[PDB]
C-alpha cells in the first residue's frame, strides 16, 4: 500500500513509466490503460486539454497521432510544449510527464496510419478536425462517398494528420493514500540533500501531497 | 448512439453538463464521476495537468479546493485562466471546459473546510503541497504530532487552502463513435450559417471530430 523510494523498480522512470503502464494492463477494471489528457496552451498562457491514446513509449519519449491543424496541433506548432496524465482509478495511482513535443517523420506517421482500420483511415480524409462543420449528416455524407472513391484503393494519409513525440523532462508517479497523505516521487533533468540520483542526468524527489 | 443538436437537453451548457454528470453518477461502472483534469499553464505557456475533484458547480462554474501555494496554485494565481476534463469511458463521453479562475471567499472555504474528515484537516496542515520533502516518514511523523496538538479542538484551515471557481466561456459536450467520426457540440460565450443561438449569451457549433 506504501509507495516507497526503496521499492522502485527503476530509477529511470521511463522503465518506472513500463512497469506501472504493465500492472494497468494486467488489471481487467480498466479498459484504455493507455488513455491519456494531452495539456497545451497558446504562447500566451491560455491552456487547453483532452483526451488522447499513447500510441508508442520508449527512451525518446511518448508518441501519439492527430490532426496538426486541429486546435492542440496548433498550439503544438506554435509552442511546443505538452503535459500528459494517466489515471488509473482502480489502482489509486496518476502518473505526470512534462516535456517539449516534436513532430514525428512523415514516413512513420504513413506505417502508422496505413496500419490503422480502413475505415478509421477514410474518416481522418472526411474531418478536418476541430473545424466548424453544419451537422452529424455532413460527416455521414462524405464518409460514405470517400468508401465510394476509395473501393479497392489505398486511402492516403492526409498531409495534416501525422504524429509528435514527448521527450520526457519531468515525470510524477502518484500514489493515493488515506486522509490525502498521497505518495508523490517525481524525477526531473539535471544535490540538495533531498534531491537523489537516478539514471542517466535524472534526479528525483518525494513532493508533499 | 448518435448525440445530436435537436436531442441536447438544454442550451445552456450547463444544464447539459448537469444532464450528463447525473448519467455518470447513476452508472455503477464509474467510480468518481467528479474526478476531472484540472490543466493550467504559466504566463510564458509552460503547461501543466494533474487529477482533481469537482466539488460543486452551477451557473457561476465550477468549484475545486487545494493549496494555493502548490504547483497549480502559483500558476492560477499569475495566469488566472484553465481548462477541465471530465473522462467517463463506460458513456464513451467526454466533457471539456475552459475559463477563467478566480478564489473562493475565506468564508465559504473555511466551511468546506470543516466539513471534510478531521484525518484530511490535519493532512492539508501538514503538507505544504508540491514542496520537496525529504520522505514518507516525515508526513507520517508529523500528522501523529499535530493529531496530539488537535486532540477535542476544531483544526484551524491554512491560510494556504481554499478553493476556486472557474467561470465557464466554452464548454464541449464530446460523444465517441465508430471509425472515430465522434459527435462534438462546443458552446461558447458571444452569427455565421453554422452558429446557433443557446440560453443567454451562449453560442454553439459542431466540430469535426
Ligand atoms: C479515450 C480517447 C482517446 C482519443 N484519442 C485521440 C487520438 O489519439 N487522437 C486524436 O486526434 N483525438 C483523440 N481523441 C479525441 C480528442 O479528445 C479530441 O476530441 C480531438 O483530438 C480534438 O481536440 P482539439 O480540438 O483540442 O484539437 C480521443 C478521445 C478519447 C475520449
Ligand atoms: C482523483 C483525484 C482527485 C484529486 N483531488 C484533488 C483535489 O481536489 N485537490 C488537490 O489539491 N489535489 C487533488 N488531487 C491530487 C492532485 O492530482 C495533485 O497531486 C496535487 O493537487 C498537486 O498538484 P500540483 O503539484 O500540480 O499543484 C487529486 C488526485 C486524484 C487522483
Ligand atoms: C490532496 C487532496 N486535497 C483535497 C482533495 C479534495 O477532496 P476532499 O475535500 O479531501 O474530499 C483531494 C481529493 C481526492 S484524492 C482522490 S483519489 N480522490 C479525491 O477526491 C486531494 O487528493
Ligand atoms: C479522432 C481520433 N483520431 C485518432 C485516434 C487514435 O487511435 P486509432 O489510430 O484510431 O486507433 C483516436 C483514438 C481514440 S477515440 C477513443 S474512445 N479511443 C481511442 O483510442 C481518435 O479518437
Ligand atoms: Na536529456
Ligand atoms: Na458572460
Amino acid at each position: 500500500e506504501a509507495f516507497e523510494e526503496t521499492h522502485l523498480t527503476s530509477l529511470d522512470p521511463v522503465k518506472q513509466f513500463a512497469a506501472w503502464f504493465e500492472e494497468a494492463v494486467q488489471c481487467p477494471d480498466i479498459g484504455e490503460a493507455n488513455a491519456m489528457c494531452l495539456a497545451t496552451c497558446t504562447r500566451d498562457g491560455k491552456p487547453s486539454a483532452r483526451m488522447l491514446l499513447l500510441k508508442g513509449f520508449g527512451k525518446d519519449g511518448f508518441r501519439f497521432f492527430t490532426n496538426f491543424e486541429s486546435r492542440k496541433g496548433k498550439e503544438l506548432d506554435s509552442n511546443p510544449f505538452a503535459s500528459l496524465v494517466f489515471y488509473w482509478e482502480p489502482l489509486n495511482r496518476q502518473v505526470r510527464v512534462e516535456g517539449p513535443v516534436k513532430k514525428l517523420p512523415e514516413e512513420e506517421a504513413e506505417c502508422y496510419f496505413h496500419s490503422r482500420p480502413k475505415s478509421s483511415q477514410i474518416g481522418a480524409v472526411v474531418s478536418h478536425q476541430s473545424s466548424v462543420i453544419p451537422d452529424r449528416e455532413y460527416l455521414r455524407k462524405k464518409n460514405e462517398e470517400l468508401e465510394q472513391l476509395y473501393q479497392d484503393q489505398e486511402v492516403p494519409k492526409p498531409k495534416s494528420w501525422g504524429g509528435y513525440v514527448l521527450y520526457p523532462q519531468v515525470m510524477e508517479f502518484w500514489q493515493g493514500q488515506t486522509n490525502r497523505l498521497h505518495d508523490r516521487i517525481v524525477f526531473r533533468r539535471g544535490l540538495g540533500p533531498m534531491t537523489h540520483r537516478g539514471e542517466e542526468d535524472w534526479l528525483y524527489e518525494r513532493l508533499a501531497p
